[PDB]
């Protein structure tokens, strides 16, 4: 149709099923018109925490014809997920791994249904992967990729009748990701042991002994790695 997405969440959309998409914390919904204008689903709920991410949604739906396609919502995580709704794919992009996390644990009851998951982790992606675990979903696929010089992941996850457990490595590194090791997994954990031995720079050893043993088996475990 007429929208152009960026690259990060042109390549969330490729993972869509068709029906209903219901994204949270939804880009002024740009994501759920893009995938109703290129057919890749028919409805859409386009969830917002916020009075004014909420008011362009409804005016960007309305501005584009879909008022009777996508529903916009007010609320925190998946509250805005209603008993009647049928969702095929729930969207979580453009946050940090560990607020994915708390949105799906904290609305565990909302996934009743076994939607297709596809979460976009800007950081920290280890703490949704531990999540997944527990909520008894599977990863069937990961994406590493860059845009404007920040690396992104996109991790894709459908429910399983036994939970999948997963490797420290796998939690950390991605399942899928660790099978490729491309140039940008490279990039993103290059850079990661860069950060790691920069703030060793600004720590007294005599006087963090914590957090440096953190940080220290982080880097063990990203040097054995690379
Ligand atoms: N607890 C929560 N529940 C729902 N939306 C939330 C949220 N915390 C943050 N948000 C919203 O999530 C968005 C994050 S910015 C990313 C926007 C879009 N998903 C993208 O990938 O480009 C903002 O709209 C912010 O208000």
């Amino acid at each position: 149709g007429m929208i152009s997405l960026n690259n990060r969440l042109t390549t969330v959309s490729r993972f869509l099923k068709q029906g209903t998409i219901a994204d949270i914390g939804s880009d002024h919904a740009y994501l759920p018109i893009y995938a109703i204008q290129n057919h890749l689903c028919e409805c859409g709920i386009a969830g917002e925490v916020i009075q004014g991410p909420f008011q362009a949604a409804v005016k960007n739906v309305a501005a584009n014809q879909l008022v009777d396609r996508i529903d916009v919502r007010l609320g925190d995580g998946l509250s805005v997920i209603q008993p009647e709704d049928v969702i095929d794919n729930i969207t979580i992009c453009g946050m940090g791994g560990p607020l994915i996390a708390k949105i799906l644990k904290d609305g565990q009851d909302k996934l009743s249904q076994h939607p297709r998951l596809i979460l976009q982790s800007n950081i920290q992606t280890e703490n949704l992967r531990q999540t997944l675990q527990q909520l008894n979903y599977e990863i069937i696929d990961e994406i590493i990729m860059e845009e404007k010089g920040h690396i992104y992941e996109i991790v894709v996850a459908e429910y399983s009748t036994e939970l999948i457990e997963l490797s420290s490595d796998e939690l950390k590194f991605g399942p899928k990701l660790l099978n490729n090791k491309n140039e940008y997994f490279i990039k993103k954990w290059q850079r990661e042991l860069e950060a790691l031995y920069h703030i060793k720079s600004k720590l007294n050893t005599e006087q963090h002994h914590q957090r440096l043993a953190q940080i220290n088996d982080e880097i063990a475990v990203i040097e054995r790695v690379l």
